[PDB]
């Protein structure tokens, strides 16, 4: 029976195995199949705002050097897809289809995914002209003095369309509806900013180009007219999926889904602890989700010493 | 005028460095020269922890690695320690010896050091066999099944000490005077567990060993009355200095003198923002600072367009 469980193998959830695998806790890693083991990351090719990379690092080479810290200070990895999690029993109980244990803690850190719009080209440009993190990618020589468009209506959207007017040349706010939602601070923004230009009634049928995003296809969402945008760069700004079903209804979230937390990780349900995107709505940064790792660990050891539920594990 | 500017070098200041820079916002750092540029970590020769490194790395080749990022995004780095921070003007000044600047914004990262003792060999054997650090240097090899002494008596050592057992053989508490002064639950925790020996009114004179440390001279505090100490490692549990002497009287401490903040990184004075152990009287990483130096930096960032203050520079 396990000292801890591990759900999700992105920056945060392999942050917590190496923490808590060097305190000898041998904790076993959930890493995802369907969800993806690596986490967001593995779908980006540049790093360039994680400390201590200075030429940068792609996000899989990133990950690749995660789980193998993980593993080396004694972690338990299982490329498994978690189904079912019981906190209404203590020990825990975590089911994959492959395997059922009980654990005295669980750290939970399923990610918060940026929606994407599903193109049939999406998939070509991703990365190489398609982004949805502006302040990760917006420095990137691809959109530097260039021009861009900026999916969304809401806050979220105006946001990083202002956001990016820091590196391009000028910014296409792509509202699929008749007005824009955000506020009308954010609206006032975006209008008295002469760098973007707001199109309403526009949807997006499709990206094309070369090796890299060349334009847009775009159609009337009124008439169905169909028009081409010419841009390098295109930033999703459509917002953010946490992954909560696994605890919806165990431990409290936000209206959005996300896990609120205190004390850094610590959810409503003692000895359960959320690490990464999964309960931040403020930064959704690699660095921070790793720290947010560190202090989730940190605080399942702290817990396990303080009930006297340490199993003993050591170095090999 | 600055857009920000940014108080350490360490793992906190230049995470908020590479932040502020790649936004555009030229942040000007002050690394600390007397201080020590690059931080705490430039005094630990392996780093096992902190997240994409799966074969160690030095503090120092982590720490040059960081200041190399925060200057190709566009960093301006001074080596200058920082005299006086003026938060009672908008913009705010902050002097070092070489010059005055005003910003817009502040983020403070000037750290916690780890008290040490100050023994006469002590830069000998120290990260060869002394550390400050158990959460950290606890798995080193130097200490897998091995005798190790923790200093100290107050919660910080009590709770070093039960977590090196993790990995030692015996652990020896030393203890300067007649009692610990911990809880009793922490005291609890120690005098059951059968792998600690706890010495009372004991100090410790020096460190002797040949190129990793091999004891300890220790001496009674009651007689004088000398004795080694064999020992492979020796912990510091004697707490912390949070370097908060630059804002003291200016923003909101608590009575350990930390920097209080709320919302990740906001000070009690608007614009000014703090990263790193600082601030963090629970984790005291370097994965973490370094999480805390992009908060700070986020958080600057959006201060200053909420205000319309961005001054504009590119890469
Ligand atoms: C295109 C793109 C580019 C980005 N570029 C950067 C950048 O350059 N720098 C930066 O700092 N941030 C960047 N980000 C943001 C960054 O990806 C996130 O902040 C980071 O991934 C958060 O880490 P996390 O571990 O909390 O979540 P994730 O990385 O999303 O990890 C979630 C993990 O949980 C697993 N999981 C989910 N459900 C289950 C389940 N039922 N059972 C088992 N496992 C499960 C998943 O398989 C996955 O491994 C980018 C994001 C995108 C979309
Ligand atoms: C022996 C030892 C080993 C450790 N090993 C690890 C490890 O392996 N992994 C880990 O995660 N953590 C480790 N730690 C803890 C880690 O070092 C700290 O968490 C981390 O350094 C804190 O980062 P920081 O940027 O906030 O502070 P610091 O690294 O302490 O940075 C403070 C910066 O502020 C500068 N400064 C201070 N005052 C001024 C001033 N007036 N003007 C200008 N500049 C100023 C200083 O020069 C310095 O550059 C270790 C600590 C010790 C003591």
């Amino acid at each position: 029976m396990e000292n801890v469980v591990i759900i999700g193998s992105g920056p945060a959830g392999y942050t917590a195995a190496i923490y808590a695998a060097r305190a000898n806790l041998k904790p076993v890693v959930f890493e995802g199949f369907r969800n993806g083991r690596g986490g967001q990351l593995m779908t980006t090719t540049e790093v360039e705002n994680f400390p201590g990379f200075p030429e940068g690092i792609t996000g899989p080479d990133l990950m690749d050097r995660m789980r193998k810290q993980a593993e080396r200070w004694g972690s338990e990895l299982y490329t498994e897809d978690v189904e079912q999690v019981d906190l209404s029993v203590r020990p825990f109980v975590i089911r994959s289809s492959d395997r059922e244990l009980r654990a005295h803690s669980v750290i939970i850190a399923t990610g918060a995914t940026a929606k994407r719009l599903g193109l049939p080209s999406e998939n070509t440009f991703w990365s190489r002209g398609i982004s949805a993190c502006a302040i990760s990618d917006g420095a990137s020589p691809l959109f530097k003095n260039a021009e861009v468009a900026v999916v969304g209506g809401g806050d979220s959207a105006t946001e990083e369309a202002v956001y990016v007017t820091k590196y391009a040349k000028h910014v296409h706010l792509l509202v699929r509806g008749e007005r824009m939602r955000a506020s009308k601070a954010m609206q006032d923004r975006v209008l008295a900013n002469p760098r973007i230009t707001v199109h309403f009634n526009t949807g997006i049928e499709d990206a094309f180009g070369g090796e890299v995003l060349q334009g847009l296809r775009l159609f009337d969402t009124r008439t169905g007219e169909k028009r081409s945008l010419d841009v390098q760069g295109m930033f999703y700004g459509i917002g953010h999926t946490p992954n909560s079903k696994l605890v919806a209804g165990q431990v409290e979230l936000d209206e959005a889904g996300y896990v609120k937390v205190a004390h850094g990780a610590a959810t409503s349900v003692p000895g359960v602890f959320s690490a990464g995107d999964l309960h931040d709505t403020e930064w959704r940064q690699a660095i921070t989700a790793a720290g947010s790792g560190c202090m989730a660990a940190l605080s399942a050891e702290r817990y396990l010493t303080a009930n006297n539920l340490v199993r003993e594990f050591k170095q090999k």
